[PDB]
């Protein structure tokens, strides 16, 4: 006591073509043509852009709490995960600078840094990192749900997958793969990018 | 902010005879006898005992982040699901009072109440109280892996269901079903009961 939580890095962020597909249904879009046709359409101090997994130091061994992404010197993971705790990376304090208990986000060195933004009917990507696996690709159709409308993902990960990012064909984050309501949906936990 | 986190009861403490066996193997304990058979052998004031689900407020409502356990007015739960967060119950608000970052443990209220004790090949149930189902017993028989040696148990359920109990045949809780090492087991997470 204190900082047992500590980082480590286990994948880039990217969708990729190709990736398994999981879920109940498919939304594809298809483009129609009145010929006939029918078609499917220097090295920065800062921490190294990625997936890391969180990790709390058990009995067993560290086990993994969660999982985080830095982007442009931002961790981002979810407010479940560390509750404003102090993370270590490489001997270092990351001290958290950005909650929203409501949204189940927080980011630590600065404000939100994600773009993305998920459009109904789109299919994404969950980069999920589930303890002890390789990182995994899996595509997936949100479905969406009322309140802002959110993005609703039915996909069952092991625990300590959550703060996994949600990419979309652009390979932009769209959001975390949250903690859900059970007919087990996780929101796809997005703020708004931060400013000066 | 704060106050983030409530809880609700789900569930009372019992061995279930006749409950459901889950695991890759069984530990029998057989009775030989030389004749030749063979034998398998007032209202008060405080929080009702039971199982509890940890809740937080979130964007498509409530998410359980966690299970715990009232005994003798006690709340018992894992470190990693509140990080020594208040819990709101009726109203009240419980802090924390004693906590084990290495056993991943965390006691409100008063110091650890359990008494149990595990024993090398004897079975358990865990009392599984998963997001959105009803709890459920659930027989297994853990290995044991050494540095006090562990009790670990390879048992695999939904994100929010750790800190559900581990009780033994005479109903006594002998831990709190942890996160895990991956292969993935969870170790049976228990500290010895406290005093004056
Ligand atoms: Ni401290
Ligand atoms: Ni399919
Ligand atoms: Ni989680
Ligand atoms: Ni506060
Ligand atoms: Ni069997
Ligand atoms: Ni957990």
């Amino acid at each position: 006591h204190m900082a047992d939580l500590s980082l480590e890095k286990a994948a880039e962020v990217s969708w990729e073509e190709e990736a398994e597909h999981s879920g109940a249904s498919h939304n594809i879009l298809v483009e129609v043509q009145d010929d006939g046709t029918m078609k499917i359409k220097v090295l920065w101090d800062t921490p190294s852009p990625g997936i890391y997994r969180i990790l709390q130091r058990g009995l067993l061994g560290r086990s993994q709490v969660g999982v985080g992404v830095f982007q442009e010197g931002v961790f981002h993971t979810m407010w479940h995960v560390t509750r404003g705790a102090v993370l270590m990376y490489q001997g270092k304090r990351l001290e958290p600078s950005w909650a929203s208990v409501k949204k189940d986000l927080i980011s630590y060195g600065g404000g939100w840094r994600f773009q993305g933004s998920w459009n109904a009917g789109e299919e994404v990507q969950v980069i999920a990192v589930e303890p002890g696996k390789n990182p995994k690709n899996v595509q997936t159709a949100p479905g969406t749900f009322k309140t802002g409308e959110v993005g609703a993902i039915a996909l069952d990960f092991k625990p300590g997958t959550s703060g996994s990012p949600i990419v979309n064909r652009e390979g932009k984050i769209v959001g975390l793969y949250g903690n859900g309501v059970v007919t087990y949906v996780s929101a796809i936990a997005q703020a708004k990018a931060s400013q000066e």
